[PDB]
């Protein structure tokens, strides 16, 4: 069951990135020009987690050459929830969905993403129940 879909471009604050038009399914925009140090805050749109436990986080990503990684966290940087490697997809607008699990406490969260290594674009993020 889906808890939230967050379009990557709908950040309340950011550093070092730029929006661009995406040709991915559904159109709209993606965040691009993501490099080490860059970040996206979704603190403006808190998401409610109904119960403590495991959640599946999905990211809609594109990467010409691979090598990227990100850290999913609360905005401001702590606690950190998890990290994920972003694979090469064949190009900047060739999209795939990647995923990992993290533990989240129940209640209102203000999420953020920190790029540890660049080379990827982000269309949206999705938070899902597991159990
Ligand atoms: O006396 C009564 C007033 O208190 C009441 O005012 C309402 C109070 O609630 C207001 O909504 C608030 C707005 O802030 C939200 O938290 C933010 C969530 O995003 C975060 O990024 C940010 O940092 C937080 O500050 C909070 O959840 C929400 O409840 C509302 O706008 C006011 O109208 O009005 C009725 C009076 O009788
Ligand atoms: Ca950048
Ligand atoms: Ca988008
Ligand atoms: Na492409
Ligand atoms: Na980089």
């Amino acid at each position: 069951m889906v808890i939230a879909t967050i379009q990557a471009e709908d950040h309340s604050q950011q550093s070092g990135t730029q929006q661009e038009t995406t040709t991915d399914t559904g159109g709209g925009k993606n965040v691009g020009y993501i490099d080490a140090g860059d970040w996206l805050s979704y603190a403006g749109t808190p998401v409610n987690i109904p119960s403590s436990g495991s959640y599946l986080i999905e990211y809609r990503v594109a990467s010409q050459n691979g090598g990227g990684s990100l850290t999913f966290e609360e905005a401001g940087g702590a606690p950190v929830h998890g990290t994920i490697a972003i694979p090469a997809t064949g190009g900047w607008q060739t999209w795939t969905t990647i995923q990992h699990t993290v533990n989240l406490s129940a209640g209102s969260h203000q999420f953020g993403i920190k790029a540890n290594a660049g080379g990827w674009n982000l269309n949206w993020i999705r938070i899902n129940k597991t159990h």
